[PDB]
């Protein structure tokens, strides 16, 4: 009764009033690929990092199921589709969102959006969580926030579902145009620091062929940052 | 991102662009009480084309194995208080089909953990003699709309079901057509006027000899003259 039109994501939708965490349900459940995971709010959800992720009544929080079959050094990109495909439909709703590396999505620095992947066994899970009515953390925004007004929840699920069926069956056929779309949509030229062990900072220059983030030390050492389980700070 | 705040009926829901069956579906996966199958079309219905409300849902009542029969009236009348929400004057055709104006409209089809399949025409082109909503209405009708209040009504009769299975048979009498003569095709075939149905949801017929029979649904069909 949706009267979905894409080819491969959203084929099939399975909706929870409530659940655990949609990437769970998704990774320990044998699904087709395409098939979108999506609740109302999550009960354990979280983003990268591990960190605890409020998904209450007025969010989109939703997971889908892909299966790839591009060259594996082609894989790890699949991050970046979910950050690009929620600027896309942020465009659409007059609201100008940047990607802070390596999949988070702000609004005037206030993060507005998460991407959790997942990968288990065969399949990759893409998680995404985008606040639109629900209340959000200190520190963070909404679509709701942003224009000052509800926005219908179901009209944002069909905008995103959309593009991110168009961006998978492109990323299938020219996987490397996914980094462009990143790299025209991120916050660069600006200073950060990367967190943790061996901590330094620098410019965010841009990301290279692999998805790196690429640093430029004030000594003018340049490093490569892989994108997992590291933590970044805009300074 | 549904919002859906019913008790049972649509705690989860899986919709389909395409599908064969919701109710093959439905039977054969393993599914949680009130689960509810829904695409947008059917390719082996029993077909079911874009427009329409095919959905079927999972059930599991743990009530005497005497009150299963009446699960079919908990559809059809979920159907017509939906209709009469968007001011179309359903009536039941006992025991699981609804007409408007004598035209088929919806169907109900149980099978079975019991499987309550409902087809609605709401936008969809429809066979010769049968109407839809956007038929009725003369205009397009929200699918999503239809659906959330057939979900919500269906919720309500079925917890109430639950608890006192006799209930829903005052609802199927109040919306059902009756007083006109029937034929009843089964081992051969019997007219008469179709009276109320009893206690147990059986159709009582009355017929010119002045006998009186009771019809079970199962093995026989329904035809008005």
């Amino acid at each position: 009764m949706l009267g979905l039109k894409t080819s491969i994501i959203g084929r099939r939708v399975i909706y929870f009033q409530e659940i655990t965490s949609t990437n769970e349900f998704a990774k320990t459940s044998y699904l087709e690929e395409g098939t979108v995971i999506v609740a109302d709010k999550q009960t354990m959800g979280h983003g990268r990092l591990n960190r605890k992720w409020e998904s209450p009544e007025g969010g989109l929080w939703l997971s889908i199921v892909l299966s790839p079959k591009v060259p594996q050094k082609d894989l790890p990109k699949i991050v970046f589709l979910g950050a690009v495909g929620v600027v896309e439909t942020l465009k659409e709703f007059s609201i100008d969102g940047r990607i802070k590396w390596p999949n988070d999505v702000l609004v005037n620095y206030k993060g507005i959006a998460g991407v959790l992947v997942e990968g288990k066994g065969d399949k990759i899970v893409l998680g995404i969580g985008l606040n639109v009515n629900n209340k959000v953390p200190n520190g963070a925004t909404s679509m709701k926030l942003e224009l000052g007004s509800e926005v219908p929840l179901l009209s944002v699920f069909r905008s995103l579902i959309t593009n991110l069926d168009r961006l998978y069956l492109n990323f299938l056929k020219n996987p490397m145009d996914i980094l462009n779309l990143v790299r025209d949509n991120m916050i660069l030229g600006v200073r950060v620091k990367i967190l943790g062990d061996g901590s330094f900072e620098g410019i965010a220059e841009d990301i290279d062929d692999f998805g790196r983030l690429i640093i430029r030390l004030d000594s003018g050492e340049v490093k490569k940052v892989i994108y997992g389980d590291v933590s970044l700070r805009f300074l």
